């Protein structure tokens, strides 16, 4: 038993919830919240912008030192860094961003990330501003994820497609 609330089941693992990401993780504070990161780790826009804006910067204080130390993740790779006042830890995952001609099988490779964490909050990889399509990248987190993954779609028009749509 755990502290989500008001998802809907998909299969065995994967649950999803029309909710913004930043409102969610500052509620359940969860062992794990997701970033929609780039290699760069330099947190912009979209849910990236938005995580770290809720934590004054700090996510990218601290994320200029790990690139700096570390230098870039590679597309479908991922860290964990601090998750400040927002969950215990943030997992850093780098989906293919379609915007910059990446490679969208990389998608099952960021996925896979997920699978060291028993349990995580997270958002749809490479959808949003990423440019990937979003029926597919739920049809492969079910297929790639086998822990316990909770996911935010914030947008509600975007959830309602995705639930009447899933197989
Ligand atoms: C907007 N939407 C179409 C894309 C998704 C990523 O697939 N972006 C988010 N998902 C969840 N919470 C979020 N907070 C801020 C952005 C955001
Ligand atoms: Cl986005």
């Amino acid at each position: 038993v755990n502290s989500f609330s008001g998802y809907l089941k998909l299969t065995d693992n994967v649950y999803i919830k029309n909710a913004d990401i930043v409102e969610e993780a500052k509620k359940v504070k969860p062992t794990v919240v997701v970033n929609a990161a780039n290699v760069y780790l330099k947190h912009g826009g979209g849910v990236a912008g938005a995580l770290n804006k809720a934590t004054n910067n700090a996510m990218q204080v601290e994320s200029d030192d790990y690139i700096a130390t570390n230098g870039p993740l590679k597309v479908g790779g991922s860290c964990v860094l601090s998750g400040h006042n927002l969950a215990k830890h943030c997992l850093h995952v780098v989906g293919p961003n379609v915007n910059k001609g990446e490679d969208i099988q990389l998608l099952k490779s960021a996925y896979e990330n997920f699978n060291q964490h028993e349990v995580l909050l997270a958002p749809l990889l490479s959808a949003g501003i990423f440019g990937a399509d979003p029926i597919h990248s739920l049809r492969v987190c079910v297929d790639t994820v086998r822990t316990n993954v909770y996911l935010a779609v914030f947008d509600k028009n975007l959830y309602d497609k995705l639930v009447s749509s899933f197989l």
